[PDB]
């Protein structure tokens, strides 16, 4: 797609800290940009939509190439359309925003310049942020994560994409998402099927795969940390069901691991660690700090800080595994105890380290789940299981929770706030900000 300018594009500024081994931190100035899927897509020479509801224009978009030639992405009114605001080092995303139309959530990338994404090399480093999940009920996911996206949003590889990172192009993740309207500088109208339960979305013939570090997927009830490897590390197109991922026939039939090696303390047995109020170790009614450390072995370490008290990731015992480091032994024990082989089939933490060795883009989002109602995060899943099934219970939410239309109607003012991002060598991000 190209870019149009019927609507100006002004990326909300966002600062973050780059810390160094010598003990100091230096303020960085970036901005956030919304993913292309949320934008108005229209004809280059008029205001006629190329996409509306969950249908492509059959005249403007008879095939993927013609559609991309005929159509452009336009600018975003971040606050008034999308409920996205920033202030200094803080980013807030509202759940439902009513303007001329209804908007649900957002997916945002951290920029280096107004035309390029910020890349981070996670291996050897740590990432810290503060979050307020107090206004996230059952069924919602305020997510902070990394994906192996190109810094230019795909432009250098696909010159029919002239919109680029400035307009939030080039997304990929470990679900090999097929809901994307543009992939690799062409539309995704070929094979498009509207979603049965979402008036605004569908599934096309192409998807976009890459490695994904899910640092944080959470609401006020549950949280999870999940690396997802792929057989090809970086962004790559996939074809149809061959994509695998959540929305293909066989989620396991593609090049990415859609499940991951997940660590949810509640799922692992500690039902008192994270939740709303003073009966939990971490009180999700209050802001908390989350630190994630990528040691060079390929293992992942985690600690939390709230009100000046520090907690390592709680210990878990699972099969022959015991500890609090997300390592090969944990991931292996998890497959043995809970079931499945997706993570190991895609090459495990060894394959994952090939991603964290290179650059990844920071993503912050807020979403509800039109596939599984977020039950995999915060409830019992599958819903016919009981606590006697290892790993079935992931949080205290009812198995009836998280129906998108219901939570959108009941909790439209839900929101997440991410703030105080700090990045640098392991051991550095707790030092004084600059
Ligand atoms: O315990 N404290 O509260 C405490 C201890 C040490 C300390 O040191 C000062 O830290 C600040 C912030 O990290 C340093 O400033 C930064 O230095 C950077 C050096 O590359 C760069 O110039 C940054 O822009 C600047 O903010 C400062 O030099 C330390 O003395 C502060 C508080
Ligand atoms: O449902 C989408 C969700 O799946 C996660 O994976 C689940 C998987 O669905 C389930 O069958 C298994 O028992 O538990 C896995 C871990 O919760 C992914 O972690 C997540 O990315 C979503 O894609
Ligand atoms: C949960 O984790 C906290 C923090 O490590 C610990 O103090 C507490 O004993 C754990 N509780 C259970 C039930 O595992
Ligand atoms: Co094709
Ligand atoms: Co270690």
């Amino acid at each position: 797609q190209s870019a149009c300018t019927l609507q100006s594009e002004t990326h909300p500024p966002l600062t973050w800290q780059k810390c160094s081994s010598g003990g100091t931190c230096t303020q960085q100035t970036g901005s956030v940009v919304i993913d292309a899927n949320w934008r108005w897509t229209h004809a280059t020479n008029s205001s006629t939509n190329c996409y509306d509801g969950n249908t492509w224009s059959s005249t403007l978009c008879p095939d993927n190439e013609t559609c991309a030639k005929n159509c452009c992405l336009d600018g975003a009114a971040y606050a008034s359309t999308y409920g996205v605001t920033t202030s200094g080092n803080s980013l807030s995303i509202d759940f439902v925003t009513q303007s001329a139309q209804k908007n649900v959530g957002a997916r945002l990338y951290l920029m280096a310049s107004d035309t390029t994404y910020q890349e981070f090399t996670l291996l050897g480093n740590e990432f810290s942020f503060d979050v307020d999940v107090s206004q996230l009920p059952c069924g919602l996911n305020g997510a902070l994560y990394f994906v192996s996206m190109d810094a230019d949003g795909g432009v250098s590889k696909y010159p029919t994409n002239t919109a680029g990172a400035k307009y939030g192009t080039g997304y990929c993740d470990s679900q090999c998402p097929r809901d994307l309207k543009f992939i690799n500088g062409q539309a995704n109208v070929e094979g498009w099927e509207p979603s049965s339960n979402n008036a605004n979305t569908g599934i096309g013939g192409h998807g976009s795969c890459c490695s994904q570090m899910d640092i944080w997927e959470a609401n006020s009830i549950s949280e999870a940390l999940t690396p997802h490897p792929c057989t090809t590390v970086g962004q790559e197109i996939c074809e149809g069901d061959g994509c695998g991922g959540t929305y293909s026939d066989n989620r396991y039939g593609g090049t990415c691991d859609p499940d991951g090696c997940d660590w949810n303390p509640y799922r692992l047995g500690n039902t008192s660690f994270y939740g709303p109020g003073s009966s939990f170790t971490l009180d999700t009614t209050k802001k908390l700090t989350v630190v994630t450390q990528f040691e060079t072995s390929g293992a992942i370490n985690r600690y939390y800080v709230q009100n000046g008290v520090t907690f390592q990731q709680p210990n878990a015992e699972l099969g022959s595994y015991s500890g609090n480091e997300l390592n090969d032994d944990y991931c292996t024990a998890e497959e043995a105890e809970f079931g499945g082989s997706s993570f190991s089939d895609k090459g495990g933490l060894t394959q994952f380290k090939k991603a964290t060795s290179g650059g990844m883009v920071l993503v912050m989002s807020l979403w509800d789940d039109y596939y599984a109602n977020m039950l995999w995060l915060d409830s019992t899943y599958p819903t016919n299981e009981t606590s006697s099934t290892p790993g079935a219970v992931r949080g205290s939410c009812s198995t009836s929770s998280g129906v998108p239309a219901q939570v959108e109607s009941q909790s439209p003012n839900a929101k997440v706030t991410f703030s105080n991002i700090k990045f640098g060598p392991i051991g550095s991000t707790g030092n004084p900000s600059g």
